[PDB]
RNA sequence: UUGAUGUCACGGAACAGGAACUUGAACAACAUCGUUAC
Protein backbone atom coordinates (compact mmCIF):
# COMPACT_ATOMS: atom_id res chain seq x y z
CA UNK A 1 0.00 0.00 0.00
CA UNK A 2 2.00 3.04 -1.46
CA UNK A 3 0.37 5.75 0.31
CA UNK A 4 -0.25 9.22 -1.59
CA UNK A 5 -0.53 12.49 0.25
CA UNK A 6 2.18 11.56 2.40
CA UNK A 7 5.93 12.45 1.73
CA UNK A 8 8.95 14.04 3.33
CA UNK A 9 11.96 15.89 2.47
CA UNK A 10 15.62 14.32 2.61
CA UNK A 11 17.71 17.71 4.28
CA UNK A 12 21.05 17.63 3.75
CA UNK A 13 22.37 15.84 7.13
CA UNK A 14 20.53 12.59 5.92
CA UNK A 15 22.59 12.53 2.57
CA UNK A 16 25.61 12.90 4.07
CA UNK A 17 24.75 10.42 6.86
CA UNK A 18 24.10 7.75 4.30
CA UNK A 19 27.43 8.68 2.55
CA UNK A 20 28.72 7.78 5.68
CA UNK A 21 26.98 4.79 5.87
CA UNK A 22 27.57 3.43 2.27
CA UNK A 23 31.19 4.14 2.42
CA UNK A 24 31.72 2.12 6.00
CA UNK A 25 29.51 -0.78 3.68
CA UNK A 26 32.13 -1.20 1.46
CA UNK A 27 35.54 -0.84 2.41
CA UNK A 28 35.29 -3.20 5.40
CA UNK A 29 38.22 -5.66 6.14
CA UNK A 30 36.22 -8.01 7.97
CA UNK A 31 34.23 -8.90 5.24
CA UNK A 32 33.03 -12.51 4.08
CA UNK A 33 35.66 -13.85 1.62
CA UNK A 34 32.64 -14.70 -1.37
CA UNK A 35 31.34 -11.84 -3.46
CA UNK A 36 27.80 -13.89 -3.25
CA UNK A 37 27.36 -13.86 0.20
CA UNK A 38 27.34 -10.08 0.58
CA UNK A 39 24.33 -7.59 0.56
CA UNK A 40 23.53 -5.68 -2.52
CA UNK A 41 25.03 -2.71 -1.40
CA UNK A 42 28.40 -4.02 -1.08
CA UNK A 43 27.89 -6.39 -3.77
CA UNK A 44 26.98 -4.00 -6.69
CA UNK A 45 28.88 -0.58 -4.61
CA UNK A 46 26.41 1.31 -4.47
CA UNK A 47 27.96 4.74 -4.30
CA UNK A 48 24.88 7.54 -3.70
CA UNK A 49 20.46 7.32 -3.53
CA UNK A 50 19.14 6.82 -6.77
CA UNK A 51 15.82 8.09 -8.28
CA UNK A 52 13.58 5.31 -7.24
CA UNK A 53 14.83 2.51 -4.59
CA UNK A 54 12.66 1.16 -1.60
CA UNK A 55 14.67 2.54 1.58
CA UNK A 56 13.85 1.99 5.19
CA UNK A 57 13.76 5.50 6.90
CA UNK A 58 12.46 7.45 10.32
CA UNK A 59 10.84 10.82 10.45
CA UNK A 60 9.76 13.62 12.50
CA UNK A 61 7.48 16.15 11.42
CA UNK A 62 7.64 16.03 8.19
CA UNK A 63 11.37 15.81 8.26
CA UNK A 64 13.00 12.83 7.88
CA UNK A 65 16.32 12.04 10.52
CA UNK A 66 18.02 8.66 9.20
CA UNK A 67 17.41 6.23 6.08
CA UNK A 68 19.15 2.42 6.12
CA UNK A 69 19.18 -0.06 3.34
CA UNK A 70 18.30 -3.07 4.95
CA UNK A 71 16.19 -3.92 8.14
CA UNK A 72 18.64 -3.95 10.55
CA UNK A 73 21.69 -2.16 9.95
CA UNK A 74 24.12 0.07 11.42
CA UNK A 75 23.48 3.76 12.96
CA UNK A 76 25.63 7.02 12.16
CA UNK A 77 25.58 9.45 14.69
C1' U B 1 66.01 56.69 -46.65
C1' U B 2 70.69 61.49 -44.94
C1' G B 3 72.99 66.50 -46.89
C1' A B 4 77.98 68.28 -46.28
C1' U B 5 82.74 73.21 -43.49
C1' G B 6 81.88 70.88 -37.04
C1' U B 7 78.76 63.64 -34.28
C1' C B 8 84.52 62.01 -27.92
C1' A B 9 77.90 57.93 -27.53
C1' C B 10 83.89 52.31 -27.24
C1' G B 11 80.57 59.48 -22.78
C1' G B 12 76.83 55.65 -19.03
C1' A B 13 77.98 47.84 -15.03
C1' A B 14 70.17 47.14 -14.91
C1' C B 15 72.90 47.95 -10.28
C1' A B 16 71.27 48.01 -4.87
C1' G B 17 68.24 45.09 0.47
C1' G B 18 65.22 39.76 1.83
C1' A B 19 67.38 32.16 6.12
C1' A B 20 62.04 27.56 1.76
C1' C B 21 61.17 28.39 7.40
C1' U B 22 57.24 26.29 11.11
C1' U B 23 54.08 21.94 13.29
C1' G B 24 53.79 15.50 13.44
C1' A B 25 56.68 8.61 18.66
C1' A B 26 56.09 4.03 11.87
C1' C B 27 51.87 3.22 15.85
C1' A B 28 47.97 -0.19 17.11
C1' A B 29 41.88 -5.37 19.96
C1' C B 30 36.77 -5.95 19.72
C1' A B 31 33.70 -8.04 16.75
C1' U B 32 31.50 -8.23 11.32
C1' C B 33 26.29 -9.78 8.88
C1' G B 34 20.95 -9.70 8.87
C1' U B 35 16.34 -11.47 10.39
C1' U B 36 13.46 -15.95 12.47
C1' A B 37 8.93 -17.27 15.29
C1' C B 38 3.80 -16.95 16.67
Amino acid sequence: DLKENEEYEIPEKARIKYKELLRVYNNNPQAVPESVFQSRVARENVEKLKSGDLVYFKHNEKYVEDIVPVRISRTVD
